[PDB]
């Protein structure tokens, strides 16, 4: 029994079903391969195609799962996607009224015309199951929490007819207890505040991090006239009819303004940001405080894109509410997906689940084997220093210890946002400096960010209160206090309220990564270290050793540990022999508006990806020229032969445009199909 | 007092206030000066800045305003806008949300930088005045019918807080008698099911003429669903949590197909718009039926954007329930505009109304002096011929007997959406083959809607049953039945269910054009005429002299007559001498899209027109160098030297993007200040 989850829209990899089709437009495409109940393989288009939390079919995913199952497309013995197939065909069908050119080509078309061109896979449609989108949540949370029957709780923004579902789970059946409709959306709630703050869809996590500088108080009283508390584990929230936002109307009638991009957070922004996280902390504990009594279930599984609020998860730990709590390592949509596979094996015959609790998130594509590893690193040369230690593990130990900041990448890429060991950016925990420093010039993010701790599993409970309810920490799921009396002692990763979004490693869930930080707690005392995932600002976790060096190039770290291969950039690096290439979104534009007195305007030039919200850069008139001679083969110190060779300011240029991720920059050829 | 209303957004010419900022937000932007409670001058932004139901601020339509009534910018008294305040920067606000470059400016600072940056006006505080919107709407409406008192209904997309308001005017005071929230909009659910029909924002019309060619009974039972009447008046639309659109689900449930651009229309496609029409017209009628009763009152004025459903409004005229009904020629957003400045004289004064019933729409900037009329179309001499008759109107009604089609351009163009013998197209309304004929003469796909007469009030009632209520018929606002007797005679201009959009001309209400159509009766014995907008199917209608010269030569129309002057295209008209200018909103781009095998892919150049809804064309190689050299003084043939000379295949090429109108083509200069004419 093989069968795919699959999830996300259905545009190709350099065009959109529509044009500029909305970034939440069924985002976080995916695909996931489970084989006789066990998930054998899952990872998100994003990493793939590099566009952050992507809508595009996830076809390059389909392929890489594929391959990891070592399956062709005629193996597999169904599709489930996470939406019915009414909901989703009505929104292509309203997308159509709005663009009167595009064909009309609902779901089951597009689904099987992809799979097909992009797979040589001719799906029959009696293969194809589409599933409740709550459902699909609700299987891929319980199925991996290893218990044998639960409340589970989905929130997110919404499904095809509620913004949340309550279940009871048993056994293999979930049976439906309650749901609350899509105008009760907390993932609505919560993403229409985040645009207050300047902020979009995927930036919720970054508001949650700014809420413990803030004081709740401030704001308390105007967030109380958007929602009211009901008896029984009741809720409403209180619409308007001005816009499509909940919040905004209200917070402009007292005075608040929006923060605009580039400006700081002022202590109103971190105030309502406080007051936002208490809202929902308020109204999910009612929910829970009913539901755990009335259902009778003292262990809780918890999905849907709202349970990667870590703050929250960590309140209903503390709350006493629950003996256990499971959280799934992607709860949002690309968890959906795979909880649609399950939901389509059930409607086909009986339904296996997985034997044991998830521990693990390393499920996408790896890099390689160790043969075609070195002979890329190879092609790099002109750009690095490579370095084969007896013990990498033991290196990188020491050069932590000696205050580096180390690239880590080995094995299959973390599914799901949090990266916790295969594809990590790791430092000291101690210093509070390095919090200040990688969020400002590895990272490039703001300063009110937190960093997260990876602690070895038996010296976890020596810095951090797990007490309360029992819950899974191998993702990164659950903030808790860090101790008291090791606030000082851990500096760059406890958060300013004395909280820390923690991972707790152990040989069971990554065997690597925790012989690594017990070996640095041996040769510190402190068996702690920072783990930030491993992408710049432009950029999903990286995927690929290409993917993977180029960061590590464009960003500020002292060294790169991969597949036990000390990587550092050369002192001069040759950016002459890399190869540019356009990804399918690239775009390059000459561009005149009016002028004076009606004139043609002065040309400019610019490089931009096209997809809504995709970024945008001017280019000087060389660059450009540059630029449209490019092939895909010809180096870019050939290239630029045409233009009075490799300039100093013209390497500058286009490293800027390559840490932008504008243009694919790599040493000719590839590293060949995965080993 | 002169007071200035003002209504739309507020971009500048060149950009938006957020980027591609849609087509519905604030829409139809215009400019309206009162004076002593008289409309001295009113013009919609899209005639001045060509942007069809431009959203832009209505800059060009206050200077225009201000030079029309005689007055500086610090002559004006107040200014009057129609949405509340706290409305407005509240939707400003959530577009600042969604886009977070952009600078927080409101509505009061953004109005007061246009008119300080546009006019040199320094507005104080106090003279701004915002105004409730279907209040607004009720005044426009009800301040221009001459009537004494009268029940006013105004129904729309939405205002502030509702999507239809039910008022009782007396004097010049409103009291409110009923509202139906937003979701309820009838506007709303007109528009919604346009899109249905391959179709958008603006063209809600085309979908009412479609409508008599389908039979409701198909789809009556399906919209059956979307809508409940309901005791006292009452009525609710169903909505749905699937998607923003009341209508599209419920469709596609039951197989329905949206049109396709380029598709022709099917016969599902036809009784779609036919059951549209016959539900919206059945709930306005539930809502009328119960106001006419409840007030007493039997005057009505119907005003807000659904007022200019013209098949709606002929079958208010024919119901029982009103003896008079008054519908102004703009009841859309622009007369809002116009009724925010009767609210603002009202709130910071006494508010003065107009002395008599509104006859006439020609209330926009008029085409010029006699002289610099002559002046410029000379300086059009290599594209055309003008002849100087003795009596314009006699020539034109001849030349209408022997079957011409004419551009008739005379005065102060008209505000509203109707052509009414200012910036018209005539032609002989007999002959049905002229339906096809001047739709290909426009370039227009809009054969399945007849054209819409105008005849003198004399012979109205020969051909016309105007009978039921008075209405006012002097602005095509009601649909009437074409007389038995009369259709197979009135070939171009009756509809397949025998009704007509008629325009009654009078003396009063347009004299020079009552004249015409007087006289060609009396040449060919049936004294109506086909009118249509003088605009082609890329432009709102012209405007200036130049707007005016420039549509004719890029359409096919026989003859053009222009303020006395009949204008005829030479054969080979000498391209070379206009002179391009961008608009603020050309843009000219080369560009690459990604290849295979990752390489720089499709070099391609196009122009377009940067705004929500704007065009686009490709452009060869060798165009795209010559406009880029574009610099607003040197003409086409100049510049084309540098391409090799303005060959045949360029002069085609750009010939077909000035029909679109992606730049400005118009001999060197202008036509200079317009002449004070001593009115
Ligand atoms: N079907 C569907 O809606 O997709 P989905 O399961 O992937 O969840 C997305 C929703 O989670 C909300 N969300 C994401 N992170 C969140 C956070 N840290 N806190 C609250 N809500 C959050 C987000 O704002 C958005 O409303
Ligand atoms: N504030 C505000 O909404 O603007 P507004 O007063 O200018 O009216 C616009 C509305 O009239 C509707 N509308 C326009 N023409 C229409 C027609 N022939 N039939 C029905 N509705 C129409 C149009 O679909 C749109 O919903
Ligand atoms: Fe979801
Ligand atoms: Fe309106």
């Amino acid at each position: 029994m093989l069968v795919l989850g699959l999830n996300g829209n259905f545009s190709a990899a350099d065009t959109d079903v529509v044009p500029q089709l909305g970034e939440v437009f069924f985002h976080d495409s995916a695909a996931s391969l489970i084989r006789d109940g066990e998930l054998v393989a899952a990872v998100e288009e994003e990493r793939l195609n590099r566009i952050k939390k992507t809508t595009k079919f996830p076809l390059n995913a389909v392929r890489e799962c594929l391959a990891l199952a070592g399956a062709r497309p005629e193996d597999v013995d169904a599709v489930g996607y996470y939406f019915p197939e009414n909901h989703i065909d009505t929104v292509l069908n309203h997308l159509y009224t709005e663009y009167p050119r595009a064909p009309l080509r609902y779901s089951r078309e597009l689904i099987r015309q992809r799979l097909k061109e992009g797979l040589g896979w001719d799906l029959p449609d009696e293969k194809l199951v589409y599933v409740p989108h709550h459902e699909a949540h609700a299987y891929s949370s319980y199925l991996h929490s290893g218990m044998d029957s639960a409340l589970v709780l989905v929130l997110d923004g919404r499904g095809e007819l509620h913004s949340g579902t309550v279940y009871r789970a048993e056994g293999t059946r979930l049976e439906k207890l309650a749901d609350y409709p899509v105008p009760k959306s907390l993932g609505g709630l919560y993403l229409n505040a985040t645009y207050l703050l300047g902020y979009g869809f995927g930036d919720e996590y970054k508001v949650m991090g700014l809420a413990p500088w803030g004081n709740p108080e401030t704001y308390r009283d105007t967030f109380a006239k958007l929602y009211t508390l009901q008896d029984n584990g009741e809720y409403e929230l209180h619409g308007n009819i001005m816009v499509p936002n909940l919040v905004s109307p209200l917070f402009y009638a007292e005075g608040f303004r929006p923060r605009r991009k580039g400006e700081p957070f002022t202590q109103a922004h971190r105030d309502f940001a406080a007051a936002l996280q208490e809202t929902v902390e308020k109204i999910v504990l009612h929910i829970l405080e009913y539901w755990a009594k009335t259902s009778g279930h003292s262990r809780l599984c918890f999905g849907g894109g709202v349970a990667h609020n870590s703050s929250l998860n960590g309140l209903i730990l503390k709350s006493g509410l629950f003996d256990e709590v499971f959280v799934h390592p992607a709860s949002h949509d690309a968890g959906a997906g795979e909880g649609a596979a399950y939901a389509a094996a059930a409607s086909l015959g009986t339904l296996e689940r997985p034997g044991k609790r998830l521990l693990s998130a390393s499920l996408g594509p790896a890099l390689g084997g160790r043969e075609q590893i070195r002979a890329r690193l190879a092609d790099w040369a002109p750009l690095i220093d490579v370095e084969f230690p007896d013990d990498a593990v033991e290196t990188a130990a020491g050069l932590l210890a000696e205050g580096q900041v180390l690239g880590w990448a080995y094995g299959r890429s973390e599914f799901g946002p949090r990266a916790l060991g295969h594809r990590s950016i790791v430092a000291d925990a101690r210093p509070e400096e390095n919090r200040t420093r990688i969020n400002a010039m590895v990272k490039k993010r703001e300063g009110f960010r937190p960093f997260a701790p990876v602690v070895t599993a038996e010296a976890a409970r020596d810095y951090f209160d797990l007490s309360g309810a029992d819950g899974n920490h191998e993702f990164m799921s659950f903030v808790v206090p860090v101790l008291p009396e090791r606030r000082t002692e851990l500096g760059a990763v406890t958060h300013v309220d004395g909280t820390a979004r923690v991972q707790v490693v152990s040989a069971e869930s990554g065997e690597r990564f925790h012989r690594l930080v017990r070996r640095f707690g041996e040769l510190t005392g402190t068996p702690v270290l920072l783990n930030t995932s491993f992408n710049n600002n432009a950029e999903p976790i990286v995927q690929s050793l290409d993917d993977v060096v180029t960061s590590f190039l464009t960003t500020d770290l002292d060294v790169l540990v991969v597949e036990d291969c000390l990587v550092r950039g050369k002192a001069s690096p040759d950016l002459g022999v890399l190869v540019p290439r356009f990804r399918p979104v690239t775009r390059l534009v000459e561009r005149r508006t009016a002028g004076p007195d009606a004139s043609a305007g002065a040309k400019t030039h610019e490089i931009h990806l096209d997809y809504d919200g995709g970024p945008s850069a001017k280019v000087s008139p060389e660059l450009y020229e540059l630029l449209g001679a490019v092939d895909g083969t010809t180096t870019l110190g050939d290239l630029a032969k045409t233009v009075g060779g490799l300039s100093d300011a013209l390497a500058t240029e286009v490293f800027a445009l390559w840490e932008q991720r504008f243009l694919t920059l790599a040493p000719a050829g590839d590293i060949g199909p995965l080993a």
